[PDB]
């Protein structure tokens, strides 16, 4: 799809077989979720936005569906204001920015 | 142009006489940047992100030029860790995600 940008870039994504909505963050080096379970053994990170520093649980290899598109990798999961699909993810879909 | 995720987004932008780099950030509902002197009249706004509230000054109808595209719009700043430029100016220039 080609998505503009007057309003949120909000899409479906699933993970776990649950589908939630979630934010096209290129701003965003990582993609963090809300607080969900997910399998496995996770590691700790320290992640920074505009408001300062939280502690995640980092999972690695974590099959997740983005519009659709297929992708595995990392995700972490805490105290974030809004689900968030970052670079790590968007590459994986094969996202550009254009103009 | 089209711009990769392979690597963080950064753009030069031209505000207030300045040259600065800014991320180009499809997440953000609006454009913050460093501690900065702008022209006109401005109000205090609160501003979240992951980590939480930032206080800033809201200056509106203020020109930017990014990757030689014009534009005009309401620029925030304040304590951000990192020059952002949101959706709000992200559209005028034509920004759109694809994939
Ligand atoms: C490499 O670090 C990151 O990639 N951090 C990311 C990050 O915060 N990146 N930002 C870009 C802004 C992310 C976000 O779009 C993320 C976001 C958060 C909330 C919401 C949407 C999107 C919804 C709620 C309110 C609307 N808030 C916003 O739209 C704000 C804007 C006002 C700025 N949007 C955002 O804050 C830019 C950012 C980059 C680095 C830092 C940083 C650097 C050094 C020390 N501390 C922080 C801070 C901000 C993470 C999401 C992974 C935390
Ligand atoms: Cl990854
Ligand atoms: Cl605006
Ligand atoms: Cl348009």
């Amino acid at each position: 799809p080609q998505i503009t940008l007057w309003q949120r870039p909000l899409v479906t994504i699933k993970i776990g077989g649950q589908l939630k909505e979630a934010l096209l963050d290129t701003g965003a080096d990582d993609t963090v979720l809300e607080e969900m379970s997910l399998p496995g053994r996770w590691k700790p990170k320290m992640i920074g936005g505009i408001g300062g520093f939280i502690k995640v649980r980092q999972y690695d290899q974590i099959p997740i569906e983005i519009c659709g598109h297929k992708a595995i990798g990392t995700v972490l999961v805490g105290p974030t204001p809004t689900n968030v699909i970052g670079r790590n993810l968007l590459t994986q879909i094969g996202c550009t920015l254009n103009f």
